């Protein structure tokens, strides 16, 4: 029963980890896109 409880905690910890990893990947891709806009902004903002 203790082992079954451990397994139940494990499968949910995996779902939470995958959801966090997928959200992180999406947010960091968006950050790269924003950094490029912010650099193209800052460059033309000088000249």
């Amino acid at each position: 029963a203790a082992e079954n409880w451990r397994d139940a905690m494990k499968t949910e910890l995996q779902t939470i980890r995958t959801e966090i990893q997928e959200e992180t990947a999406r947010r960091q891709e968006e950050l790269n896109a924003q950094n490029l806009v912010k650099m193209q902004e800052l460059m033309s903002n000088f000249f």
